[PDB]
């Protein structure tokens, strides 16, 4: 319930998605199966995120977190714990 232009949200979206891709060893951004990771916390590892900020759907965070995350976009790093992905899609 605010006025302006919700961009960060999307920015963060592509961010987490971007990380996933790189983590998957791909060269393209891929959505993050938070639903899975949720039930399976030993599926993908998420790090680099800002302190005092967990790792969940970017569609909930606040201007701060949204920014913090973005402020740690270069720090944010994903590591495939248990999943393994194919090559050349």
């Amino acid at each position: 319930g605010s006025s302006g232009s919700s961009g960060l949200r999307e920015q963060v979206k592509e961010l987490f998605n971007e990380k996933y891709g790189e983590a998957l060893g791909l060269n393209r951004p891929v959505l993050v199966p938070y639903k899975l990771i949720r039930d399976s916390p030993d599926a993908v590892e998420v790090t680099g995120l800002p302190d005092d900020i967990p790792f969940r759907n970017p569609n909930t965070y606040d201007i701060h977190r949204l920014e913090k995350i973005l402020k740690a976009r270069e720090h944010v790093r994903m590591v495939i714990i248990n999943q393994s992905g194919p090559s050349s899609g």
